[PDB]
């Protein structure tokens, strides 16, 4: 019955969304430029220890604009695209929805280890089919998080060359640490990661390395182990390269902090038919660089194989153990609200039976071959929180507000027309800030939101986008962030004390970044016009929408002029048109300031903003309501040009401008 | 078939009544200005120790008559609401009906339970896969009365500023006390709560503040507890506010009557996937103004989330819990009873699932951030209380009183107009009191006090309107209060045991306090018109009324002049019947007396009653019955003339002069 | 003389398309704004000659 969401799904269904492999593809070669720290600039020589929590890979992309049959020169702005480089968070939490986790089916690993116990004539109790259903369910989701983890710690140390390098092996075992130093790839305050030398298991009789190992004997009992067995053929057992993954996992899995190596425990025991080989626990250098790609290689492959040969869901879960390392920065005032509060996996312990005699599907182009890792997976993430974004802002931007006469009014107190009635909320600041979960919770389980972000994520993933959809869902759900009413400055990573209060109180809790990335991208476009090409901008009508509440990212005419002309092209006057009593005609800012205006004047004396080119902040929420104004035109007609713009972005896509959107 | 009914109905619809919320936002934010002793005045400064059960704030209100005509200007008088704020009073009750307490449902707390037992559960006690065995009940309400008992105790300390004072954690816990001394708050006669320090309870393996915990993992058993479990994640249970608010709500369940205690034990214990975090135990000054608001917070937000979101019942249980520390106090030397007979809520031992993950919604503004929420809570009970007295009144004043040789069989005799045939009881003297539960519900049950009730309320309150009346109904079932032979004074929190005496030995059982304030809130008034005004008087039929079974309270045209010169305005004489028979003519008072009159004469020494102003007791029945008068007139005009009250009160609502009412016109 | 407990101003009671607020602009620029109900006492305030 909803006319304007009906509109925006047949949208949506006539021109399809972009597929992920492109945006996969156009990321695979892409070599950063810029490592600068977030705030300053690169010292001289790098440091020895990777310390200031404040790095960021810039991916740079600039935007110019001209004013055609003008000799005014626009300075060209920058969309500073900014990627957390050092900076430890963590992303796993006990706690699924009906659809978040699902069970890997053992179809195809039960009949082949059947038939291996049949053919070596062990003695097995019963059938292996019940005691796998009730005994050990197939949960191997958590041996791809370390695998994430494990190339995103290479990723970062890769990077930031900390003047000395060692390897990835020695900056992980902690070769040489006092017992209170912290690793050298991770030591700054308000870390995630134990310190000091990480200590081997004492070595018992049967070990294939870190974990335990039970040979399979001809005429004599056999009984499995109560974590997850894989059952290998003798001829990988004694390779060097499955131990040596073996032992890095082993390695990053007590790394992780104290308190969760006591839930998620590291259970894994190997089962087959050789020699128990025994620990040989690496001691000195002697991991060198092909033989650990030679480890990642042959490890991939194993995890490849438990996933029944997906890639996709092993794919996923190894970018989510990534963000743990590289996260998307936010691109505005009082940001990280939307990455905070999507980024949890739910997870169970691992268990089950798995089966390896060969791999059986070669993976052109896995996660770890790429030229750098850790992007990658970060600008999945930002897909995901675009996406997130559009389907937020589909009806206002959704403001939150600190007035201390809260309780005395209801809401739509402040707000006029602007903030659509049913999306501004408030509380007195006696209280402590309330909870962001609160706010989403209730935004995301409306039906229009809902049933135009399914589709968006079926579209962008396919088959795949249940367990996404189901995950995010969960999160935001599930997230401990408060709306702290203090700013960030947007030139840091973490809040910096005594920072100053937002502007007006108000923080607005759907922006993370600008829509033009989402459009270059191809992905779902918010209700933002795309400044691309050519336009023909017409003051008067765009300045008059303006003062209805609407976005002034989408008046092209005033930002390019905003203060090259609009002191002699428009002025502003109050309507003498009845024969009525004549009223002052006023308009309202964010924060209830009622400003009036008397007596015409140019605009530029009645209103303000800052310049930034054509890249203003999209959601501002910059004028409320108005009543009781005319604008007239003070300039011999010149005051309908045309503006050309440019956006050379780097992360450009093959779906350019193909992307759905709400205002074309 | 019943026209006052109908076009009462009527009417309540014409003008619906003022919901809550506008008694909330007038109520929420002022505070006292001044807070006495009842009877007296304050010290110099205040004690060690609250100790005197009498100390009220009031609420000054005045009204003032204005006229021309009279001889010499009316003084004016002070109807002053009072809070009582230091006397206790048990408010809790096993009993139940239909509809006083429900079961909430767990259809959002089983899934997420079951989906987090299924995976952490070591794997040899087999599957559970049925979400069947699951089904507990769910009663989660006694957390609210206590979470109620402790925001009380916060107010009270507050209100009555002590001399030497001490944290509001430091005074509830008591580490500094004595063998079996009073706890620095609540130390006077009548006070009951256990006495001594508080006790902390033992030093177990699976400890997780003042509460039991079991967890669920590989190398471990599970096997739920029986009385309430609360699932938690890892993360909060490691928090430092939630394991503050469990052992501030232990602290306050174990200040309770020892008795009371033993039927309600506080059986909640918590369950989560990570290690057992040591009891605290905080004692000399671990817990601080700030970390205790903090809890407060935190504990708020669990409750709310324990409820399904409600909201409005949670503030119900709350706000009942709270008023065992305030309530208002009555106006009326009766002795103020129709508080006591509906101020009990039933419960049930708390039990059953609860998951706790996040917060899903938040409250502007809830109780225990407004303040004083003490006083917000009796005021809320007061606007229901007069609900009640507008209801019972609706026939008559239903008068209860006393005679001596009373036939113990029946005790329903007629008195006289202004009293219906149903109520106007009366009992013999010497034997104990009636028991005062026989006459209320015999009141509260008839389809005339029962559908204005039902729909004033609805009005009031809304959807969660049965509730409310389901419980207060069940008060009245089983309430043991009896009526008295004593007065309260009007300086009193309670009846002083001595030998006070009732000037006419009888009581009128339905009366609380002035209907002025009902009115000035919005709230349903009956009988007695308002007097805010401009008002037209004509005393030679007023006065008519009055003889004939009225109340002195609507004929304000009286009250002006009752000792200003009525005298010489009216005569009575008998009666001048122009043909049978010149018979005399007699009245009777609330007493027996049936003293007559023969001859023309003042008035002034016939009737001569007391003169208190404009604010007469609305249900007195000054009159009985009276048959064979006329009540000439002796000036022309000089009785026909104008009267104009002002009543000014700090409660003023905001729609307080546009409720329903159906007072004569 | 009293005028206080006798008339309240509240902002608008529109029993329809929204509830905006109210407000009154004095002689000067200020346009100080009113949201609840409450006395006019302490909303306009102004100084007393008599008649």
């Amino acid at each position: 019955s909803n006319p304007r969401l009906t509109k925006v799904l047949d949208e949506m269904s006539k021109k399809p969304c972009v597929n992920i492999n492109e945006i996969r593809k156009m990321i695979r070669n892409f070599q950063p430029q810029f490592i600068q720290p977030r705030n300053g600039n690169r010292p001289n020589a790098q440091p020895r220890t990777v310390d200031s929590f404040e790095w960021v890979v810039r991916i740079q992309s600039t935007v110019e604009t001209q004013l055609l049959g003008a000799t005014n020169t626009v300075p060209q702005q920058t969309l500073n695209l900014d990627i957390s480089f050092t900076d430890d968070s963590t992303t796993i939490t006990p706690a699924s929805i009906p659809g978040s986790i699902s069970m890997l089916d053992n179809s195809r690993h039960i009949p082949a280890i059947q038939s291996m116990i049949q053919n070596f004539k062990a003695r097995y109790l019963g059938s292996l089919q019940d005691t796998a259903q009730l005994q050990s369910p197939q949960y191997p989701q958590l041996l791809a998080y370390l695998f994430g983890q494990l190339i995103a710690i290479k990723d970062r140390l890769d990077l930031f060359r900390p003047s000395n390098p060692l390897s990835l092996a020695d900056a992980l075992f902690g070769f040489t640490l006092a017992q209170n130093a912290r690793p050298r790839y991770d030591d700054h305050r308000h870390a995630k990661a134990c310190q000091g030398p990480l200590v081997i298991p004492a070595a018992t009789n049967s070990d294939c390395g870190p974990c335990g190992f039970v040979q399979i004997n001809a005429n004599q009992g056999l009984t499995l182990p109560l974590g997850a067995c894989l059952f290998v053929n003798p001829e990988t057992v004694n390779d060097q390269s499955f131990q040596d993954f073996l032992w890095l996992i082993f390695a990053t899995h007590h790394r992780m902090p104290n308190q969760m190596q006591n839930n998620w425990p590291f259970s894994l025991n190997i089962v087959s038919t050789c020699a128990a080989p025994g620990r040989q626990a690496p001691h000195a250098g002697e991991l060198t660089d092909e033989r650990v790609r030679l480890a990642l290689d042959t490890g991939h492959r194993i995890l490849l194989s438990m996933f029944n040969d997906d890639e996709e869901t092993l794919r996923y879960y190894q970018r989510k153990g990534i963000e743990t390392m590289f996260r998307p920065c936010c691109f505005y005032t009082e940001g990280g609200l939307l990455r905070k509060a999507t980024r949890y996996v739910s997870m169970v312990p691992l268990n089950g039976l798995y089966y390896y005699n060969g791999a059986t599907s070669y993976v052109v182009s896995p996660i770890h071959t790429d030229a750098h890792p850790g992007i990658t997976a970060a600008i999945e993430s930002f897909v995901d929180i675009m996406v997130l974004q559009a389907v937020f802002s589909f009806s206002g931007p959704k403001v939150v507000a600190a007035k201390v006469n809260a309780s005395q009014i209801d809401a739509a107190m402040v707000f006029g027309p602007a903030v659509a009635e049913g999306d501004g909320f408030v509380y007195d600041p006696l209280r402590p800030a309330p909870p962001l979960s609160a706010f989403y919770t209730e935004f995301i389980h409306r039906p229009a939101e809902q049933r135009i972000f399914q589709m968006a994520m079926s579209q962008i993933y396919g088959s795949h986008a249940p367990l996404i959809i189901a995950n995010v869902i969960n999160s935001i759900h599930n997230c401990k962030t408060k709306i702290v009413n203090n700013k960030l400055r947007a030139t840091f990573v973490r809040r910096p004390p005594g920072a100053p209060h937002l502007k007006a109180d108000t923080a607005i809790i759907n922006r993370f970044h600008d829509p033009e990335l989402a459009y270059a991208l191809g992905i779902l476009a918010d209700g933002i016009a795309p400044l691309d090409g050519s336009h023909e901008y017409n003051v008067l009508d765009e300045l008059d929408y303006l003062f209805n509440g609407g976005d002034i990212r989408n008046c092209f005419g005033l930002n390019a002029l905003n203060t090259r002309g609009l002191g002699q092209i428009v002025h502003i006057r109050p309507k003498r048109e009845p024969g009525k009593r004549p009223r002052r005609g006023f308009y309202t800012t964010l924060d209830g300031q009622v400003h009036p205006v008397t007596q015409d004047a140019p605009l530029d004396e009645i209103y303000h903003w800052r310049d930034h080119g054509n890249l203003t902040r999209p959601y501002s929420c910059h004028i409320l309501d108005s009543q009781g104004l005319e604008f007239a035109d003070v300039s011999n007609g010149r005051s309908r040009g045309k503006i050309l713009v440019v956006v050379n972005s780097p992360l450009k896509t093959c779906a350019a401008y193909q992307g759905p959107s709400f205002a074309p």
